């Protein structure tokens, strides 16, 4: 008689989900649509309010260096307030794996997103989704905000490196990172059902619903807009692929529709994504992305819990002021402002996400699984990314000339130079360690020098200098050189250099470097970036994208173990004036355009 259903494994997840909800308080009930940061996470914060959820923001660490088990640990001190809550309904923990698990030190990192659409390769993002879970699961950590299916219409957005594509079938083809992430659905599986495998795979997040990649110029943030058939054709059809693979959850965009903010549009979220798609997963706010429903933010909190709540929105990533947040909401429901069974369908969509992933039954992090963070099998798969990912754009100065690509790995003397030859911060870019990115060694990985050091011949010597004037190049009786350089980390808001020329010296390095000897330039950047004088100053010249921590995936294609296969998936313009200018625009005048790549061989 110490029986209760939803505690019963063996019960179908609907009737869990039913025999729990209705034992819940209101206080219960708002616990679960609480999601806050483990900043402000206690043991009683986590017990009292009966707390549905946590994430780690980015750079949210418990420390700088911590290991897998030391995220365990918290994780599981943080599971164990929530399982001796009266109901034990376990929270499920968050985080942005967006390249892999790139907020933990030894973690793999993965090219970004952009780098991926160039590998056309869907099945090699489903497995980066199988390696990733691994490593967050590595961490105890059970839910991942990926994957980003932005379609980035203007590469001036400094999250255009998290879009796959200006082109929207890319981005459709590249959800297989959801199976990879949760497992893949079984044979007779209703589209927009949430699932989850098991313990060894994590819950995604389809985010930004919806038109986050939307002009304009670049998308960081307007209403990211744009009308009708923008919508249901560009910005929207990834949601239903991602709907049909099963995705457990859709973060809501800061953007706005028609000048309705995404996070107050119940049209959209309620009518679209729940009653059209058919999702039955949760849905999930941005950060502070109700408090942005109302200008300035933050200035009338009110509305914005009932405005987000009245919306469609089930959980809200608070993250700091969760006392706010429970209170306001708890008096809307008490003065009959928002109804018990808005509440009830949010609770019964976040429980069936937890119940549907095993969440009950396994509650707390498997020490076991802490290896696979950082585990080289992962970084050889990351390694392949990479390689698949660079686009070789130029090959030769002139039709007559000898490709310089591959390179040999035996010769007397070589050169690396570049900004971005020794820099595993700047390969990897933004949302790495956090959440910007870093410049130096910030994690374990393989730098552009570190790994041609490791591929040639040991014969080779090899000279490094980060600016070398061009009379010392000239003097260095050297074969070739390979010369790095391109953007720094940034994001939406922070370092996003909207002219898209690369900072200095970048040019003047190549200029120098390849001024005095056949030069291979690698240009690491989240976009297409201002690239003539670049193109007429190399011998060879590849896009490298952000290749993340496995350096050695760029020399693979230099040195020809592996031939150049990646091709554009943004458009190259000519000009920063022309845009925006996508695929299919009226006056496509492109530098390169989408699709784009040279090849070579293997040698």
């Amino acid at each position: 008689a110490d029986y209760v259903l939803y505690k019963d494994a063996t019960k179908p997840v609907e009737d869990r989900v039913a025999d729990l909800l209705g034992r819940m308080t209101l206080a219960e009930k708002i616990g679960q649509m609480t999601q806050i940061e483990r900043l402000v996470a206690t043991p009683d914060v986590l017990r009292d309010n009966f707390i549905g959820s946590l994430l780690s923001g980015g750079g949210s660490v418990p420390r700088k260096g911590a290991t897998a088990k030391e995220w365990q640990d918290m994780v599981d001190g943080f599971q164990k307030a929530c399982m001796s809550t009266r109901l034990g309904i376990p929270m499920i923990y968050g985080i942005d794996a967006v390249h892999g698990q790139n907020n933990v030190y030894g973690a793999t990192i993965f090219p970004h997103n952009v780098g991926l659409g160039a590998t056309r390769d869907p099945y090699l993002v489903k497995r980066i989704g199988e390696a990733t879970a691994l490593e967050v699961r590595a961490t105890g950590i059970q839910y991942a905000f990926a994957p980003c299916i932005a379609v980035c219409r203007d590469p001036r957005w400094g999250r255009c490196y998290e879009s796959y594509s200006e082109d929207r079938r890319i981005v459709q083809s590249m959800t297989e990172l959801i199976p990879g992430l949760q497992g893949d659905v079984p044979k007779d599986f209703t589209s927009g059902m949430p699932f989850v495998a098991g313990k060894n795979k994590v819950a995604a997040c389809a985010k930004h619903f919806v038109g986050d990649g939307g002009t304009v110029d670049g998308i960081n943030e307007n209403n990211t807009i744009i009308n009708r058939e923008g919508l249901m054709n560009i910005h929207m059809p990834a949601y239903k692929n991602a709907m049909d693979k099963g995705v457990s959850t859709v973060m809501i965009s800061y953007s706005s529709w028609n000048g309705v903010k995404m996070h107050a549009n119940q049209d959209l979220v309620t009518g679209y994504l729940k009653d059209t798609l058919k999702f039955k997963g949760f849905v999930i706010s941005d950060w502070e992305g109700i408090d942005r429903i109302t200008t300035p933010a933050g200035s009338d909190y009110s509305y914005s819990v009932k405005a987000s709540i009245l919306a469609g929105l089930d959980m809200i990533m608070v993250p700091n002021k969760y006392q706010q947040f429970i209170s306001i909401l708890t008096g809307h429901v008490n003065g009959g402002v928002i109804p018990m069974s808005r509440i009830d369908d949010a609770v019964t969509r976040i429980l069936r996400v937890k119940f549907t992933m095993g969440l009950f039954e396994n509650p707390y992090a498997d020490p076991a699984m802490a290896e696979q963070l950082g585990k080289q099998e992962h970084r050889d798969l990351a390694r392949e990314a990479a390689r698949k990912s660079l686009v070789l754009l130029k090959n030769g100065k002139t039709s007559t000339d000898a490709p310089l690509l591959p390179l040999p790995k035996k010769a007397p003397k070589i050169l690396v130079a570049g900004s971005h030859a020794d820099n595993l911060g700047y390969q990897c870019g933004g949302w790495t360690i956090e959440y910007q990115g870093d410049t130096g060694r910030t994690t374990v990985g393989t730098t552009i020098l570190e790994a041609v050091k490791a591929a040639v011949d040991p014969s080779t010597v090899v000279v490094f200098a980060e600016n070398p004037d061009a009379e010392f190049v000239k003097s260095g009786g050297f074969s070739y050189a390979i010369v790095a350089v391109g953007e720094h980390p940034y994001t939406e808001t922070k370092g996003d250099n909207l002219n898209l020329t690369i900072p200095e010296p970048g040019l003047s390095t190549v200029q120098a470097v390849c001024g005095g000897v056949r030069c291979a330039t690698v240009l690491i950047s989240g976009r297409p970036v201002v690239v003539q004088p670049l193109l007429a100053a190399s011998d060879a010249l590849v896009a490298a994208w952000l290749p993340g921590s496995e350096g050695q995936g760029v020399t693979d294609a230099l040195f020809g173990d592996f031939g150049f296969t990646g091709r554009l998936p943004r458009t190259w313009f000519k000009s920063v004036d022309q845009l925006p200018m996508n695929v299919g625009d009226a006056h496509y005048d492109p530098l390169f355009r989408l699709g784009y790549g040279l090849t070579t061989n293997a040698t």
